[PDB]
Protein backbone atom coordinates (compact mmCIF):
# COMPACT_ATOMS: atom_id res chain seq x y z
CA UNK A 1 0.00 0.00 0.00
CA UNK A 2 1.52 3.59 -0.64
CA UNK A 3 -0.24 5.42 1.53
CA UNK A 4 1.80 6.40 4.70
CA UNK A 5 0.41 4.55 7.90
CA UNK A 6 -0.80 6.86 10.24
CA UNK A 7 0.31 5.75 13.48
CA UNK A 8 3.88 5.78 12.01
CA UNK A 9 3.50 9.25 11.03
CA UNK A 10 3.01 9.58 15.08
CA UNK A 11 6.05 7.58 15.81
CA UNK A 12 7.22 9.11 19.65
CA UNK A 13 4.43 11.51 19.82
CA UNK A 14 1.97 9.07 20.74
CA UNK A 15 -0.37 6.21 19.99
CA UNK A 16 -3.08 6.72 17.82
CA UNK A 17 -6.30 5.15 18.39
CA UNK A 18 -9.54 3.89 16.86
CA UNK A 19 -12.81 2.36 18.60
CA UNK A 20 -13.82 -0.18 16.82
CA UNK A 21 -17.22 -3.07 16.74
CA UNK A 22 -16.38 -6.66 17.11
CA UNK A 23 -18.04 -7.62 14.22
CA UNK A 24 -15.53 -5.85 11.70
CA UNK A 25 -13.00 -7.43 12.76
CA UNK A 26 -12.75 -10.61 9.97
CA UNK A 27 -9.22 -11.06 7.60
CA UNK A 28 -11.73 -11.02 4.92
CA UNK A 29 -13.33 -7.60 6.02
CA UNK A 30 -11.13 -3.80 4.98
CA UNK A 31 -11.82 -2.16 8.04
CA UNK A 32 -9.94 -4.73 10.07
CA UNK A 33 -6.85 -4.23 7.29
CA UNK A 34 -7.78 -0.24 7.64
CA UNK A 35 -7.64 -0.67 11.31
CA UNK A 36 -4.58 -2.71 11.15
CA UNK A 37 -2.39 -0.77 8.87
CA UNK A 38 -3.26 2.76 10.60
CA UNK A 39 -3.72 2.47 13.90
CA UNK A 40 -1.70 0.98 17.28
CA UNK A 41 -4.41 1.30 19.54
CA UNK A 42 -7.66 0.45 19.83
CA UNK A 43 -11.28 0.85 22.14
CA UNK A 44 -14.09 -1.28 22.31
CA UNK A 45 -16.91 1.26 20.91
CA UNK A 46 -19.66 -0.06 23.32
CA UNK A 47 -18.36 -3.92 24.22
CA UNK A 48 -17.05 -3.30 27.45
CA UNK A 49 -19.89 -0.89 28.46
CA UNK A 50 -21.98 -1.82 31.95
CA UNK A 51 -24.25 -2.93 29.95
CA UNK A 52 -22.78 -4.66 27.60
CA UNK A 53 -20.75 -6.90 29.92
CA UNK A 54 -23.04 -7.46 32.81
CA UNK A 55 -26.70 -7.21 31.95
CA UNK A 56 -28.42 -9.34 34.42
CA UNK A 57 -26.82 -9.10 38.18
CA UNK A 58 -23.81 -11.56 38.57
CA UNK A 59 -24.35 -12.52 34.55
CA UNK A 60 -21.87 -11.58 32.33
CA UNK A 61 -20.98 -12.03 28.30
CA UNK A 62 -17.34 -11.32 27.39
CA UNK A 63 -17.44 -12.35 23.87
CA UNK A 64 -17.72 -9.66 22.15
CA UNK A 65 -14.83 -7.28 24.45
CA UNK A 66 -12.43 -10.56 23.95
CA UNK A 67 -12.81 -10.61 20.48
CA UNK A 68 -11.59 -7.10 20.23
CA UNK A 69 -8.76 -7.70 22.92
CA UNK A 70 -7.40 -10.50 21.04
CA UNK A 71 -8.04 -8.51 17.74
CA UNK A 72 -5.16 -5.85 19.92
CA UNK A 73 -2.97 -8.71 21.13
CA UNK A 74 -2.75 -10.03 17.30
CA UNK A 75 -1.51 -6.98 16.12
CA UNK A 76 -0.10 -6.10 19.25
CA UNK A 77 -1.84 -2.76 19.20
CA UNK A 78 -2.49 -0.98 23.27
CA UNK A 79 -5.63 -1.96 24.46
CA UNK A 80 -7.90 1.30 26.18
CA UNK A 81 -10.92 -0.14 27.92
CA UNK A 82 -13.73 1.59 28.08
CA UNK A 83 -15.71 1.88 30.67
CA UNK A 84 -15.69 0.91 34.38
CA UNK A 85 -18.06 3.36 35.67
CA UNK A 86 -20.51 5.41 34.01
CA UNK A 87 -24.52 6.77 34.70
CA UNK A 88 -24.90 5.26 31.22
CA UNK A 89 -25.19 2.07 29.08
CA UNK A 90 -25.64 0.97 32.56
CA UNK A 91 -28.29 -1.94 33.73
CA UNK A 92 -31.32 -0.56 36.01
CA UNK A 93 -30.43 -4.01 38.08
CA UNK A 94 -27.49 -1.72 39.49
CA UNK A 95 -29.46 0.32 41.15
CA UNK A 96 -32.21 -1.91 42.63
CA UNK A 97 -33.05 -2.50 45.97
CA UNK A 98 -33.70 -5.59 48.29
CA UNK A 99 -37.45 -5.87 46.74
CA UNK A 100 -36.67 -4.98 43.39
CA UNK A 101 -37.50 -0.54 43.93
CA UNK A 102 -35.33 1.96 43.02
CA UNK A 103 -32.46 2.61 45.67
CA UNK A 104 -32.37 6.50 44.78
CA UNK A 105 -36.24 6.47 46.52
CA UNK A 106 -35.42 5.28 50.05
CA UNK A 107 -36.27 7.87 52.65
CA UNK A 108 -34.52 5.85 55.85
CA UNK A 109 -31.45 6.73 57.00
CA UNK A 110 -31.03 2.48 57.97
CA UNK A 111 -31.47 1.30 54.75
CA UNK A 112 -29.85 3.76 52.89
CA UNK A 113 -26.96 2.51 54.75
CA UNK A 114 -27.48 -0.54 53.39
CA UNK A 115 -28.02 0.55 50.27
CA UNK A 116 -24.80 2.14 50.27
CA UNK A 117 -23.17 -0.78 51.23
CA UNK A 118 -24.67 -3.02 48.18
CA UNK A 119 -23.51 -0.50 45.43
CA UNK A 120 -20.19 -0.21 46.78
CA UNK A 121 -19.81 -4.26 46.50
CA UNK A 122 -21.89 -4.44 43.42
CA UNK A 123 -19.67 -1.28 41.96
CA UNK A 124 -16.37 -3.08 43.16
CA UNK A 125 -17.12 -6.41 41.88
CA UNK A 126 -18.06 -6.01 38.15
CA UNK A 127 -14.67 -3.92 38.17
CA UNK A 128 -12.69 -6.71 39.81
CA UNK A 129 -14.17 -9.19 37.27
CA UNK A 130 -13.93 -7.32 34.26
CA UNK A 131 -10.60 -5.59 35.24
CA UNK A 132 -9.66 -9.08 36.81
CA UNK A 133 -10.05 -11.21 33.08
CA UNK A 134 -8.18 -8.56 31.12
CA UNK A 135 -4.96 -8.36 33.92
CA UNK A 136 -1.76 -7.41 32.05
CA UNK A 137 -3.94 -6.82 28.49
CA UNK A 138 -5.19 -3.31 29.10
CA UNK A 139 -2.80 0.02 28.46
CA UNK A 140 -5.63 2.08 30.29
CA UNK A 141 -8.98 1.80 31.35
CA UNK A 142 -11.27 4.83 31.65
CA UNK A 143 -12.70 4.10 35.35
CA UNK A 144 -15.14 6.57 35.84
CA UNK A 145 -16.40 8.33 32.65
CA UNK A 146 -18.64 12.21 32.84
CA UNK A 147 -18.94 12.52 36.73
CA UNK A 148 -18.76 15.94 35.94
CA UNK A 149 -22.20 18.50 35.27
CA UNK A 150 -21.25 21.13 32.46
CA UNK A 151 -21.39 23.47 35.12
CA UNK A 152 -18.47 21.45 36.98
CA UNK A 153 -20.85 19.95 39.66
CA UNK A 154 -20.45 16.23 40.59
CA UNK A 155 -23.56 15.07 38.18
CA UNK A 156 -26.11 13.89 40.41
CA UNK A 157 -26.66 10.06 38.93
CA UNK A 158 -27.47 7.15 41.00
CA UNK A 159 -23.48 6.09 41.50
CA UNK A 160 -23.07 9.54 43.71
CA UNK A 161 -26.65 9.87 45.14
CA UNK A 162 -26.10 6.05 46.43
CA UNK A 163 -22.37 6.09 47.19
CA UNK A 164 -21.98 9.71 47.77
CA UNK A 165 -18.72 11.18 46.04
CA UNK A 166 -16.71 8.91 47.38
CA UNK A 167 -17.51 6.43 44.61
CA UNK A 168 -15.25 7.93 42.02
CA UNK A 169 -11.97 6.99 44.75
CA UNK A 170 -13.38 3.89 44.81
CA UNK A 171 -13.61 2.74 41.63
CA UNK A 172 -9.55 3.96 41.08
CA UNK A 173 -8.44 2.34 44.02
CA UNK A 174 -10.86 -1.00 43.33
CA UNK A 175 -9.31 -0.92 39.60
CA UNK A 176 -5.81 -0.21 40.87
CA UNK A 177 -6.27 -3.41 43.31
CA UNK A 178 -7.59 -5.33 40.18
CA UNK A 179 -4.73 -4.45 37.97
CA UNK A 180 -1.78 -2.49 38.76
CA UNK A 181 -0.06 -2.16 35.34
CA UNK A 182 -3.55 -0.49 33.73
CA UNK A 183 -3.25 3.55 33.35
CA UNK A 184 -6.22 4.68 35.41
CA UNK A 185 -8.41 7.55 33.39
CA UNK A 186 -10.85 9.66 34.54
CA UNK A 187 -12.92 10.77 30.93
CA UNK A 188 -15.37 13.47 30.32
CA UNK A 189 -15.75 15.64 27.49
CA UNK A 190 -16.25 19.63 27.96
CA UNK A 191 -12.90 19.39 29.76
CA UNK A 192 -10.77 20.76 26.73
CA UNK A 193 -11.10 24.31 27.19
CA UNK A 194 -9.10 25.73 30.24
CA UNK A 195 -11.21 28.44 31.00
CA UNK A 196 -14.58 26.36 31.45
CA UNK A 197 -15.79 25.43 34.54
CA UNK A 198 -15.89 22.02 33.96
CA UNK A 199 -12.41 21.76 33.04
CA UNK A 200 -11.54 23.42 36.75
CA UNK A 201 -13.95 21.24 38.38
CA UNK A 202 -12.24 18.16 36.90
CA UNK A 203 -8.20 19.61 37.33
CA UNK A 204 -9.59 20.44 41.17
CA UNK A 205 -10.89 16.85 41.49
CA UNK A 206 -7.56 15.02 40.03
CA UNK A 207 -5.43 17.47 41.69
CA UNK A 208 -7.12 16.22 44.85
CA UNK A 209 -6.48 12.75 44.40
CA UNK A 210 -2.92 13.25 43.57
CA UNK A 211 -2.38 14.88 46.86
CA UNK A 212 -4.32 12.02 48.81
CA UNK A 213 -2.46 8.91 46.80
CA UNK A 214 -5.47 8.32 45.38
CA UNK A 215 -4.26 6.03 42.26
CA UNK A 216 -4.95 8.08 39.06
CA UNK A 217 -2.95 8.11 36.04
CA UNK A 218 -4.78 10.49 33.56
CA UNK A 219 -7.50 12.47 32.35
CA UNK A 220 -9.01 11.83 29.11
CA UNK A 221 -10.29 14.64 27.36
CA UNK A 222 -13.50 13.23 24.87
CA UNK A 223 -12.21 16.37 22.39
CA UNK A 224 -15.45 17.12 20.29
CA UNK A 225 -14.11 20.18 19.55
CA UNK A 226 -15.43 22.84 16.81
CA UNK A 227 -13.91 24.78 14.20
CA UNK A 228 -13.00 28.10 15.96
CA UNK A 229 -13.40 27.10 19.77
CA UNK A 230 -11.66 26.01 21.95
CA UNK A 231 -8.58 28.35 20.99
CA UNK A 232 -5.66 26.34 21.15
CA UNK A 233 -4.44 28.70 23.55
CA UNK A 234 -7.15 27.59 25.81
CA UNK A 235 -6.57 24.02 25.27
CA UNK A 236 -3.25 24.20 25.73
CA UNK A 237 -3.34 25.73 29.38
CA UNK A 238 -5.43 22.84 29.64
CA UNK A 239 -2.79 20.29 29.00
CA UNK A 240 -0.46 22.56 30.68
CA UNK A 241 -2.16 22.50 33.86
CA UNK A 242 -3.22 18.75 33.88
CA UNK A 243 0.64 17.83 32.77
CA UNK A 244 1.66 20.13 36.38
CA UNK A 245 -0.51 17.28 38.24
CA UNK A 246 1.91 14.90 37.04
CA UNK A 247 -1.02 13.24 35.26
CA UNK A 248 -1.07 12.11 31.58
CA UNK A 249 -3.64 13.04 29.19
CA UNK A 250 -5.57 11.25 26.15
CA UNK A 251 -7.40 12.46 23.73
CA UNK A 252 -10.30 9.79 23.07
CA UNK A 253 -12.53 10.85 21.03
CA UNK A 254 -11.49 13.39 19.11
CA UNK A 255 -14.02 15.01 16.52
CA UNK A 256 -14.11 18.19 14.62
CA UNK A 257 -17.86 17.96 13.04
CA UNK A 258 -20.88 18.21 3.60
CA UNK A 259 -19.51 20.30 0.97
CA UNK A 260 -15.96 20.54 -0.85
CA UNK A 261 -15.18 23.84 1.07
CA UNK A 262 -16.47 22.54 4.69
CA UNK A 263 -14.19 19.22 4.23
CA UNK A 264 -10.33 21.54 3.54
CA UNK A 265 -12.22 23.82 6.41
CA UNK A 266 -11.99 20.71 9.24
CA UNK A 267 -8.79 19.60 7.68
CA UNK A 268 -7.28 23.02 8.37
CA UNK A 269 -8.29 22.61 12.37
CA UNK A 270 -7.39 18.68 12.50
CA UNK A 271 -3.38 20.17 11.33
CA UNK A 272 -3.37 22.86 13.82
CA UNK A 273 -4.86 20.32 16.87
CA UNK A 274 -2.44 18.17 15.95
CA UNK A 275 -0.07 20.35 16.01
CA UNK A 276 -0.72 21.62 19.17
CA UNK A 277 -0.74 18.04 20.23
CA UNK A 278 2.65 17.42 19.10
CA UNK A 279 3.97 20.60 20.84
CA UNK A 280 2.80 18.89 24.02
CA UNK A 281 3.33 15.22 22.98
CA UNK A 282 5.16 14.35 26.38
CA UNK A 283 1.64 15.14 28.12
CA UNK A 284 0.17 13.59 25.88
CA UNK A 285 -0.22 9.33 25.74
CA UNK A 286 -3.16 8.38 23.17
CA UNK A 287 -5.50 10.01 20.44
CA UNK A 288 -8.28 8.54 19.65
CA UNK A 289 -10.35 9.34 16.82
CA UNK A 290 -14.78 9.38 17.69
CA UNK A 291 -15.96 6.43 15.13
CA UNK A 292 -19.65 6.05 15.07
CA UNK A 293 -21.19 7.82 12.17
CA UNK A 294 -22.00 3.58 6.03
CA UNK A 295 -19.07 5.62 7.25
CA UNK A 296 -15.65 4.12 8.39
CA UNK A 297 -14.58 3.87 12.52
CA UNK A 298 -12.46 6.98 11.60
CA UNK A 299 -14.97 8.87 9.63
CA UNK A 300 -12.24 12.27 9.80
CA UNK A 301 -10.01 10.51 7.86
CA UNK A 302 -11.23 7.37 5.18
CA UNK A 303 -14.41 7.72 3.00
CA UNK A 304 -17.05 5.34 2.84
CA UNK A 305 -14.34 3.53 0.32
CA UNK A 306 -11.36 3.83 2.58
CA UNK A 307 -9.84 6.36 0.38
CA UNK A 308 -7.59 8.93 2.35
CA UNK A 309 -10.10 12.52 3.11
CA UNK A 310 -8.37 15.56 3.52
CA UNK A 311 -7.98 15.51 7.15
CA UNK A 312 -5.77 12.60 6.72
CA UNK A 313 -3.28 14.32 4.02
CA UNK A 314 -3.61 17.61 6.78
CA UNK A 315 -2.01 15.57 9.83
CA UNK A 316 0.59 13.25 7.54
Amino acid sequence: NDIPDLYSVFKDYFPIGVAVDPSRLNDTDPHAQLTAKHFNMLTAENAMKPESLEPEEGRYNFEDADRIVAFAEKHGMKMRGHTLVWHQQVPDWFFLDENGNPMVDETDPKNREANREELRQRMENHIKTVAGRYKGKIYAWDVVNEVFNDDGTLRNSAWYQIIGPDYIEEALRAAHEADPNAKLFINDYNIENWSHAKTQAMYNMVRDFKERGVPVDGVGMQGHISLYYPSLEEIEKALKAFAALGVEIMITELDVNVSPDALQEQAERMRDLFELFKKHSDKITGVTFWGVAGRTNAPLLFDRNYQPKPAFWAIV
